[PDB]
């Protein structure tokens, strides 16, 4: 599922689904002939760039808004720690025996710190991309 | 009229509905006993302090968020300028006499530079507090 967010509320190293792919983004530019702002961004599983315009709505007379589509994160608990990947189990009870953690700002020793202090405490933030999933953040209950 | 915002696109200087007054977000932190993010912001109309704490739902198994509540921002043109005040119209043709500005990061000199330089392509953004209008942006069309 996806999220409607205003592009004033849009900075650099928020994540976008450009093209269809989660993204993170890396430039923000304005189009000189349109004003719609353009995302340059970095695909969360490929590494591929990826670029997508805003959208521009008129709901109602005098409004006018830019919008883009953000991932809905889903939030896991984490059971065991094996190997680069982890063990995840969802609200209702699906265990994730396989789960992929991204390389980005440190996360798998951030999660590995936290997970030895308060096990039951830890979640993970995760984006899903056409069945495949990957945790992307984590938090603290 | 408001829009939902996610918590983890809310930064300093953001503009926000904080005890239904539109506020500009000066302080962020979050709450120890149950993780709710709360904010501190300058009422832009009366200038008092207001803090409000974020609403946290759960819509879907897993599916965690927090928002909170911004304003919907209006576009009008500018006719003409007057003494700190601005004679407007909407998309519509309704013409507003005397719309103040308000006093925030240079905003008047911003939009009386770009008003001689290219008049017709200027426009204000425009917040309501039950009835009560004041440019708060500028935007170039």
């Amino acid at each position: 599922q996806t999220v409607t967010i205003p592009c004033h509320h849009i900075r650099l190293g928020d994540i976008l689904i450009l093209q269809g792919r989660p993204c993170q983004v890396i430039r923000i530019s304005t189009s000189a002939a349109t004003g719609q702002h353009r995302y340059l961004g970095v695909d969360l599983f490929t590494k591929q760039l990826h670029e997508e315009s805003s959208f521009v709505s008129n709901p109602a007379p005098s409004v006018v808004v830019q919008t883009m589509l953000g991932p809905v994160f889903k939030q896991y608990r984490v059971l065991d720690m094996q190997d680069g990947s982890i063990v995840a189990m969802t609200e209702t009870g699906d265990v994730k025996q396989n789960l992929p953690v991204i390389d980005q700002s440190s996360l798998w020793n951030r999660l590995q710190k936290a997970f030895e202090s308060g096990r039951g405490s830890v979640r993970v933030l995760v984006v899903s991309d056409h069945g495949r999933e990957m945790a992307v953040d984590m938090k603290v209950v």
